[PDB]
């Protein structure tokens, strides 16, 4: 139909992020989110290169795009506009490990190189060896921060996807450690654990959403990047979530104005494991991960996806260059989105820091 525009990636990328909270939400409560949505939407743009028939309809549709829209040129520019030096430098793995006795077409390792800058490999797949090779792959890919990716695999295994990133970003305004002290992080009525909270009084874009009952505040990363935190009122969080949608976050955004805050944030680390076969499932991605899909664009023989796992680590510390309080000494949400592009390289929860 024509390659898509950029605001086209824009907004159909943002409602797949959404969305994809909402079903993470649903599926595991109480439990803590991170994960990196726009990662997720480029590795299933790039094995749509590769999809043909439903498979590739049900993967366009389900990341917000028409069925015969082209949407590869506008993937390419957008990720080499995150990626600029200027940009926050995320090393991340994107691998491709396929059976070694199938052989690909080259169009698809030319077209993924180029397009996606991601990493296809023939490997024999017996159980453990194999672990090990794709395993110390991702740590090399991610400087070491990302050991042990794979926790199994089957034998019969004939295609591996792997998407791996580990974030931690340097704020613009740096919260001095001097201030940093344990205080209570409010888990749940009956639950409390002790955490290092980091305190800072300036000026920070702030909103107060009457309308849902919940705190807005940003806070900038150096790398023209910026954490949105999302604080409910006491009691709120569940119905928070029901209304967390894209024009939300275009409301938040016309709403935040600058202010002196109190600022009370805790220094933790998140992770987020995710299988991409049961949590895209509801997304309506599903004959991609069951033997009778169509990537005859991958390789003229039978395949498919055996085998998905997005990993995302977030350090969050102090480092480093009436008025209102924000103290998020309970569960709260934050998503991370590049100034630019508008882009959600993240979205999260912390419920156990």
């Amino acid at each position: 139909q024509g390659a898509a525009s950029s605001h086209k990636l824009a907004e159909a990328n943002t409602d797949f992020a959404f969305s994809l909270y909402r079903e993470l939400a649903k599926s595991s409560p109480d439990k803590n989110i991170f994960f990196s949505p726009v990662s997720i939407s480029s590795a299933l743009a790039m094995l749509s290169l590769g999809a043909k028939g439903d498979t590739h309809t049900q993967i366009l549709e389900g990341l917000g795009f028409n069925s015969e829209a082209d949407i590869h040129q506008g993937f390419q520019h957008l990720l080499q506009t995150l990626n600029r030096p200027k940009g926050l430098q995320l090393k991340t793995a994107n691998g491709l490990f396929v059976d070694k006795s199938l052989k690909l077409l080259d169009s698809f390792l030319e077209d993924s190189k180029k397009l996606y800058q991601a990493e296809a490999f023939s490997v024999d797949f017996d159980p453990e060896e194999a672990k090990k090779q794709i395993n110390d792959w991702v740590e090399k890919q991610t400087n070491g921060k990302i050991k042990d990716l794979l926790k199994d695999l089957d034998s019969d295994t004939v295609l591996v996807l792997v998407n791996a990133i580990y974030f931690k970003g340097k704020w613009k305004k740096p919260f001095d450690p001097e201030n940093t002290k344990e205080e209570d992080f409010h888990v749940d009525e009956k639950t409390t654990v002790k955490v290092p909270m980091m305190s800072q009084k300036g000026k920070f874009y702030y909103y107060h959403d009457d309308e849902l009952s919940c705190k807005v505040l940003e806070l900038p990363y150096k790398g023209n990047a910026s954490m949105l935190i999302i604080l409910p009122d006491e009691g709120g969080l569940q119905h928070l979530e029901q209304s967390l949608t894209p024009e939300t976050l275009s409301k938040w955004l016309k709403s935040l104005t600058r202010r002196s805050v109190e600022l009370y944030l805790p220094k933790f680390k998140i992770e987020g494991t995710y299988d991409l076969k049961e949590v895209l499932s509801n997304l309506g991605i599903t004959d991609l991960f069951s033997p009778g899909a169509d990537l005859s664009g991958i390789t003229e023989e039978k395949l498919y996806v055996s085998k998905a796992v997005h990993k995302a680590v977030l350090e969050v510390n102090e480092e480093g260059t009436s008025p209102p309080e924000f103290k998020a000494d309970r569960p709260f949400l934050f998503l991370i989105r590049e100034n630019k592009t508008g882009s959600i390289l993240f979205m999260g929860k912390v419920v156990n820091p």
